[PDB]
């Protein structure tokens, strides 16, 4: 099972209970985005992050008495439409505010059971990703494959160190390519052990593709309330992005000098084949669009995968 | 009775009929669609050798300075990264793909592959999270008719074709549509089956291969490429590639006896075959532009992942 999370007195997590932590509910998130739920039903904000003032330019209580409806007027049918009740949670649905505090936002929205999440972050306004896909299809086997696929990522994302990791039947792991700035170690060719992923995180990739770690030494923001008013119980946020990281992740990031991660899944035959991973040695917020870029590279590498693959066997 | 190709019409190979269709040469038909223009050059060197008859329109220059000129000096921007991305030895799938700043025509969609000593030049005019949120709507499909019915809607609200198919293909080349979205008046075409002839051999081993491929005006003229022989080789210049090369008379007849004017489609190609095909028709003629037929060779790619998904739950 899980244990608590801590903010209902669990125990804190060691490298003996690694298997328990309860990842998916920490009741808080990144500080480079901010998140509120919402009631299917009424469009009634029940929780907001601490930090919703700095995005939305709203005076803290007006929100969390607020309807969707009156707060996002043009979007808020879309939604009711977009995610219908018992629909799962990992469906999408994304739009761009122009809103008057801050020039573009990207929302992103999913549904749990009777409550919206609503993800809003910074965002903006070529044929890389064409040019790409192409690239991927005429690679000659699966070696190539994983060549071509982790110096796109690098070239598209700029990040110091992108890698395909795969993994073993026993979840142990390999880097079998990797594309990295000089003057990193080169990780190509090793292996790591079956706890380094644990077992829960291995199930909530196979359903959500992808996550990040925007800076590995940022506090993560509270949610106020930090219990779903609807159950009185922790909201599930596994399938927000700005989900805040699990504590003993960051502090395995910053003993490598990583100060930014990503990641996205490849998924094979429904189960977790391996990940494009992605390192950057300072904070770096990749912005919505451009993951949006690798969640597609994510899903043609898993078809790929499986082209390339049927080609040895 | 499989039996290979025709030469084509241009080296007196014979008129084509409902007796003998299995073999044209549908791939070296040595000319374009109008609404583009094409080049090839050489590979090495990158000479231009043949140029459709319509490029000095398109490009704004004399035929015979065109000639005249290597793709260093024409494209000296694009050049070296032409070179990279199609080295000597590639697959002639492969493609990349610029858009050009051209002073006398716009924005232009270059599209670039390579077969053998060849590069092929296509130029194109060229012009928020349907795709995303299509991406995701696709993959919580329940089951396959779900599937194939977002697939559809979502191809329709991209493009607005008058009627946007999935066409499934059965192990004996009969095919059947399991969904479509269509106009208003149209009558359904749901649930028809029709015969293994209706897309002949040569044409299915041409869409495992290259993935999208079009008719923008089922009554416009074909364009001849000048010369109409490659140079290198005297012999027939492979337009399997290029999206821009000219559509069959065999096959412009009947979207015209069926009131069509233009016409797309995408393969869901499944386990190496060609499982099914995204088909879109359209009553009057329609040219979709580069970037978004784009978005259409993704959804390709989309389905047949989500197909091999749906079809393995299910025994
Ligand atoms: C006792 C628990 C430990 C633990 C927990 C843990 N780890 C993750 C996630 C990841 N761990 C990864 C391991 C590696 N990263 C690398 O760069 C390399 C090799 C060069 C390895 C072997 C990876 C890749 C992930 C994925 C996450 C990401 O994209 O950032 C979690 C999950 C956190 C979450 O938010 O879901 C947890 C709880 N890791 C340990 O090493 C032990 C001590
Ligand atoms: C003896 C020659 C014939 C012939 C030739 C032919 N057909 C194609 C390609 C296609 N034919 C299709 C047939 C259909 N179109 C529809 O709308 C429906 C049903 C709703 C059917 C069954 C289709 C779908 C294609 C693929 C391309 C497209 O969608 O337009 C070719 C290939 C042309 C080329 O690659 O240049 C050829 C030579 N078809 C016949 O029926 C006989 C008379």
């Amino acid at each position: 099972p899980f244990f608590p999370p801590l903010y209902l007195g669990g125990p804190e997590i060691t490298t003996e209970n690694c298997e328990r932590e309860p990842i998916h509910i920490p009741g808080s998130i990144q500080p480079h985005g901010a998140l509120l739920t919402a009631d299917g039903h009424s469009g009634e904000v029940l929780q907001m992050s601490l930090n919703a003032a700095t995005f939305l330019g709203q005076e803290p209580t007006v929100l969390r008495g607020q309807t969707l409806a009156a707060l996002l007027p043009e979007q808020w049918p879309a939604l009711q439409a977009a995610l219908p009740p018992g629909c799962p949670d990992a469906l999408q649905y994304r739009a761009t505010l122009d809103w008057p505090a801050a020039g573009h936002l990207s929302l992103t929205v999913h549904r749990v059971g009777e409550l919206l999440i609503l993800e809003f972050e910074p965002t903006e306004a070529p044929h890389a990703l064409r040019n790409a896909m192409f690239a991927l299809e005429s690679a000659p086997n699966l070696r190539a494959l994983a060549e071509v696929a982790t110096q796109t990522v690098r070239e598209l994302t700029g990040f110091d160190r992108v890698m395909l990791y795969k993994f073993a039947p026993d979840a142990t792991g390999e880097v079998i390519a990797e594309a990295r700035r000089e003057g990193l170690h080169a990780f190509l060719g090793h292996r790591f052990p079956a706890s380094d992923i644990p077992a829960q995180a291995r199930a909530l990739y196979t359903r959500h593709l992808l996550r990040l770690t925007a800076d590995t030494r940022a506090a993560a923001v509270p949610l106020d309330p930090v219990l779903n008013p609807q159950t009185n119980a922790p909201t599930p946020l596994g399938g927000a992005v700005l989900r805040a990281t699990s504590p003993m992740h960051m502090q395995y990031l910053r003993n490598m000098g990583v100060g930014s991660s990503l990641s996205v899944s490849v998924v094979v035959g429904g189960q977790l084949w391996g990940l494009i991973a992605c390192h950057h040695q300072t904070p770096y917020v990749l912005p919505p669009d451009l993951r949006t870029t690798l969640e597609y590279l994510g899903r043609l590498l898993s078809l790929q995968v499986q082209v390339k693959e049927a080609l040895e066997h």
